[PDB]
């Protein structure tokens, strides 16, 4: 039942329950003349919610907050953006105005400022070196090293065995690499290796765009990235 790009009008947000207390949020955006879906995560944090990533823009992120209230009804109190690009931080201003405490690593905040993108308020400590992991409410944040971007984080939900890869992990239907201008193509396979070694127990893997799957999505992503490097 996972919604695909043709099933979500731009401006609307859909939620998909992955496991007890874990949802993905799915939105769509026009970009480069195409339409792309984009995922983030919602994790129950007691009687509150932790949000992972915006819904790629102010309008989409307002729709995200509305859909969360309609379908879940717990307040979003904190949000983490997993790298500095607009599908992760675009809409941070909307979150901030709604009383959400927004977070990102120091590297993400700096890169967002350089790029002209919205800047999450709070700085996450302990994620500056490859292999670093820190617990943050009901998730673990992991910096695997540079991949899709130099700052990209992944998010593990231990209670539900859900690994959220953000844009460092590709869905299976994507067999070519795109929008890699800020990527470290050479390090990306090694960074995925670090993810597999650190979260071998993941049952579900959620890419930044497209359908969830299992841990196969990690090897798939390595295969596609390597093929692009060699092309
Ligand atoms: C423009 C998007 C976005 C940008 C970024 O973060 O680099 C920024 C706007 O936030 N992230 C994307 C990604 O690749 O992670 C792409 S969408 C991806 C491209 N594509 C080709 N076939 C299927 N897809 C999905
Ligand atoms: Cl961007
Ligand atoms: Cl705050
Ligand atoms: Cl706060
Ligand atoms: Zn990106
Ligand atoms: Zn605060
Ligand atoms: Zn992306």
């Amino acid at each position: 039942e996972y919604p695909t790009v043709s099933e979500i009008p731009v401006g609307e947000v859909r939620l998909y329950q992955i496991a007890d207390g874990v949802w993905s949020h799915i939105a769509t955006q026009s970009f480069d003349g195409a339409v792309y879906p984009s995922n983030g995560l919602i994790v129950r944090d007691g009687d509150e919610l932790l949000l992972i990533d915006t819904a790629w823009g102010a309008k989409n992120t307002a729709a995200l907050l509305a859909e969360i209230e309609k379908q879940i009804g717990l307040p979003v109190t904190r949000a983490v953006s997993t790298h500095f690009h607009d599908d992760r931080v675009g809409g941070v201003d909307v979150l901030r105005a709604a009383g959400v405490a927004t977070y990102a690593s120091p590297s993400t905040r700096r890169l967002a400022e350089v790029e002209g993108n919205e800047i999450p308020t709070h700085s996450l400590e302990g994620l500056s070196s490859s292999g670093d992991a820190v617990r943050f409410g009901p998730v673990e944040l992991f910096y695997p090293g540079a991949a899709h971007s130099t700052d990209n984080l992944v998010v593990y939900v231990p209670s539900a065995s859900v690994l959220y890869g953000g844009c460092a992990i590709y869905e299976l239907s994507r067999t070519s690499a795109g929008n890699v201008a800020d990527a470290d193509l050479a390090e990306w396979p090694t960074s995925i290796e670090r993810i597999q070694q650190h979260y071998p127990e993941a049952q579900f893997v959620i890419p930044g765009h497209g359908l969830p799957g299992g841990l196969d999505l990690l090897k798939h992503t390595t295969n596609v990235v390597k093929a692009h490097t060699n092309r």
